C-alpha cells in the first residue's frame, strides 16, 4: 500500500526542527522563514525546464488548446487559485486555464476521503471537460506518487497531449510519465511531511511563472503594464486610466475619454491614442495581430 | 478619483521589467525567480510583529476563540487555503480556523463585481459566523486600503476583538485601524499591480506561520512529528505508522495494531505504547496536560 515513504525527501525529518514543540514563538517563525529562503533557490535550478514548459504552452494556446491543472488537497487548491486570476489579469476566456481538484468543488474547502487514490475519478473529471490532444495537463503533487495525478497524466499521454509534472521528490513516477519534469527540491519540511509549507510555495511560484510568462508572450500586456485588466472594482477602475497614461504620456482625462470611447480596454484605448486611429480602425489593427499591441503598433 | 495609486508600492512599476515582453522566455521566468528571492527577506522584517501575532492567537485559541481570515480575490482564496489544511494536519475543528472571502464561495473560482468595495456584506459575512470579541480577525489586502477589509477590521475593533493587518504598503489605513500590523514590503511586481505574485507569496508564508506556529505551541505535534494527522488516503495512513515508529522505535507490527486500536490516532497510539497505559487512561492523562504529548508522558 506504501511503506517506503522512507525513501522520499517529503516524508523526511528536518534536523533543525526536532524540538520545535520546545522552541519559542520567535524561534519557530524565524526557522520557518529561514527554511522559506530555500524555496526560491530550488525554483532556480528548475528554470530551464520551466522556460520550455511555458513555450510549449503558448504553442498549445495557439492551436486553441487549454492549460489544465490537476492536484489533490493543497496542490489542487493552488491550481484553482492560479487559474482564477487569469481572466481579470490577462483578459482571457475563463476556459483558457482551468484548475481541476480531486473530489470536485467541495475539495476546495475541505479534504475528501481517498480522493487522491481515486484513479477512476480523474478519468471522469478529465472527460467532463472534453480533455483533448490540443491541451496541456500539468500534474501537481509534492510526493510525485499520487495515483490520481499519475492516472491523469497517463490518459493525457494516451491522447497524445503534452504533459508536465511538478513534484518535490526527484525521479518520481509522475516524472517518468510526463514530457517535462519540473522537480521542486525544497528539503524536509519544518513539520515532517507538511507539503502545504515549502512544497506548496514552490508550486505556487511555478504555476505563477507558467501563466504569467505565457500570457506575456501572447501580448496579454504592454511593457510591464496590465493593459488587459478587467476593472471590476474601484482599484482597477483607477488602475485602468493609470495604465493608459503610463503607456502614452497622456494628458490626463484623454486617458478617461478614450477608455469609454470603446469600453474600459486599456489596450484598445492606447492603440487608438498612440496610432491616432478611430476606435474601429484601432481595433482591426489589433485583430490582424492577435492582440499584440507591440506588433500592431508596428516597429 | 481614487488615485492615490501613485503613492503605493503595489501600484508602482518595476524598472527591472520594462522590456519584459521583448525578452527571452528563459529571461522572463528568471526575472520572476529573482524577484521571488526578495520575498523571504521581506518576511524577515515582519518576524517580530508576526511572533507578536502568534502569541495573541495562541491565547484566543486557549480562550476558545477562533482564527478568522478575510480578503477579496487572491488574498481571500489564500485565506481559504490556509484554513482548509488545519483540520487534516493538526487534527483541530473546522471552526478553529475559518477563511472568509468577499463575494462568498462564488468568489472562490472567479472574481465578483466590486465585492472588495462592499462596506455591508463584510458585516453580513462576519455575523453569519457570529464573530465575537473572543475571536481574532486577520485582514489581508496587499494595497492596504481595500474597503471590505477595512470595514471588516473596524467592526472587529469596535467590538474589542484582536485585529491583525497583512498588507504590502507602509502606513496603510488597515495598518492603522489594527493592533498588530504586519507589513510585507515586497516591492513592485514584475507585472505592474499583479500582487497575486510576491504579495500573494508573502501572504502565504505569513498565514502558514500564524497557523503552523500556533498549533505547535498548542501541542498539535510531538517533536517535529505531525501527530494529529488525519489518515485520509493511503499516503497519510502509512505515514501514521511512520509517526508511531519514529517516536517509539517500535516496529511496524505493533504500531499498526496500536493505531488500529487507537482509531488511527498517532498521538494516542504513541501515548499508549511508551506509557504502557490503555486507550482509556492514555486519553485522560493527555487532556490532563492539554494534549501536549511531552508534558503528559514525562512531566
Amino acid at each position: 500500500i506504501l511503506k517506503s515513504l522512507s525513501t522520499l525527501i517529503t516524508e523526511q525529518r528536518n534536523p533543525n526542527s526536532v524540538d520545535i514543540d520546545r522552541q519559542s514563538t520567535l524561534e519557530i517563525v524565524r526557522l520557518m522563514n529561514e527554511e522559506d529562503k530555500l524555496v526560491p533557490l530550488a525554483i532556480e535550478s528548475c528554470l530551464p525546464q520551466i522556460s520550455l514548459a511555458v513555450e510549449q504552452i503558448v504553442q498549445a494556446f495557439q492551436q486553441g488548446g487549454r492549460l489544465i491543472y490537476i492536484g489533490a488537497g493543497t496542490s489542487g487548491r493552488l491550481g484553482v487559485l492560479d487559474a482564477s486570476e487569469c481572466p481579470p489579469t490577462f483578459g482571457v476566456s475563463t476556459e483558457m486555464v482551468k484548475g481541476i481538484i480531486a473530489g470536485g468543488e467541495c475539495a476546495i474547502r475541505h479534504p475528501v476521503e481517498g480522493a487522491e487514490d481515486n484513479t477512476k475519478a480523474v478519468l471522469n473529471d478529465l472527460q467532463s471537460i472534453h480533455f483533448s490532444k490540443n491541451d496541456v495537463l500539468v500534474g501537481i503533487a509534492a510526493s510525485g506518487r499520487t495515483p490520481y495525478v499519475i492516472a491523469g497524466l497517463q490518459y493525457a499521454k494516451s491522447l497524445g497531449a503534452l504533459t508536465i509534472s511538478i513534484a518535490s521528490n526527484p525521479k518520481s513516477e509522475m516524472a517518468e510519465i510526463a514530457d517535462i519534469a519540473i522537480e521542486t527540491i525544497v528539503g524536509p519540511e519544518i513539520l515532517t511531511g507538511s507539503s502545504r509549507l515549502k512544497s506548496g510555495t514552490a508550486q505556487k511560484m511555478v504555476l505563477n511563472m507558467l501563466t504569467t510568462a505565457s500570457m506575456i508572450l501572447l501580448g496579454k500586456c504592454y511593457e510591464n503594464l496590465m493593459v488587459d485588466v478587467q476593472a471590476s472594482n474601484e482599484k482597477l477602475k483607477a488602475r485602468a486610466v493609470r495604465i493608459v497614461m503610463q503607456a502614452t504620456d497622456c494628458n490626463k482625462t484623454l486617458a478617461e475619454q478614450t477608455l469609454l470611447e470603446a469600453d474600459q480596454n486599456a489596450k484598445l484605448a492606447i492603440m487608438m491614442i498612440l496610432s491616432t486611429l478611430s476606435k474601429s480602425e484601432a481595433k482591426v489593427l489589433l485583430e490582424r495581430h492577435q492582440g499584440k499591441l507591440r506588433n500592431a503598433l508596428s516597429k
